[PDB]
């Protein structure tokens, strides 16, 4: 693939488009958009395994994860392949979003698409916060809105 | 893939899931699920080019056609890999979906996940109806509801 577009939408005031683009086979993600209700300061963003929206962002189950490894920050060896980090939302509760990812794909193995990205409800503590959640979730807490995936133009 | 779901929405009171599941990469796929709200009839039930949700199943663009060929059945040679003619809903205004297709696939150059299901307001002529429109979406008219296809557990 190279173009991927995820509408997030949620129960509350959260919703955003999000982008990803993947020039080669291979390499980097670009993923960029906007997000916004969402409270000052950093949210948890992450690609959760199925891209199965039957019970809302639940349905989406943990985060994507092949190499079956503990969750991390983006720039941890040490992550799941859906481990993005944190995006920043402003005091008008926007996330301007921008970021670039060699893990997850568009393609291949690693391929995300069809899956689910999800935006929480507070920061991933990119897994140092001390706990078997840590280690899990990053303790980013609930999930205010998700999307699947999806190929586009 | 094997398991594949879709959440079907839309700005009225169309709503469903269905399932999608294939056993060989070959292979045929089985569909299968439950709509409802619908008119009691046929309706028109395609897998769509994008998975773009951006602007409602407007987004979504126009029928998966990677052999770009003309509007059809299911059943017909030509056809578009994503047309799966009609499902037929009961005067309760529930179409109990169960269709199997060898056409479309859940992996390789047919693969589907990513894309939008949608259906449509009124019946899939499939290619029969004798304008330019017919060969292209088999005047199935508007999109009530769609998804985003993705991967299920
Ligand atoms: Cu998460
Ligand atoms: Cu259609
Ligand atoms: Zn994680
Ligand atoms: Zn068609």
């Amino acid at each position: 693939a190279t173009k991927v577009v995820c509408v997030l939408k949620g129960d509350g005031p959260v919703q955003g488009i999000i982008n990803f683009e993947q020039k080669e086979s291979n390499g980097p993600v670009k993923v960029w958009g906007s997000i916004k209700g969402l409270t000052e300061g950093l949210h948890g963003f992450h690609v959760h395994e199925f891209g199965d929206n039957t019970a809302g962002c639940t349905s989406a189950g943990p985060h994507f994860n092949p190499l079956s490894r503990k969750h991390g920050g983006p720039k941890d060896e040490e992550r799941h392949v859906g481990d993005l980090g944190n995006v920043t939302a402003d005091k008008d509760g926007v996330a301007d979003v921008s970021i670039e990812d060699s893990v997850i794909s568009l393609s291949g193995d690693h391929c995300i698409i069809g899956r689910t990205l999800v935006v929480h409800e507070k920061a991933d503590d990119l897994g140092k916060g001390g706990n078997e959640e840590s280690t899990k979730t990053g303790n980013a807490g609930s999930r205010l809105a998700c999307g699947v995936i999806g190929i586009a133009q």
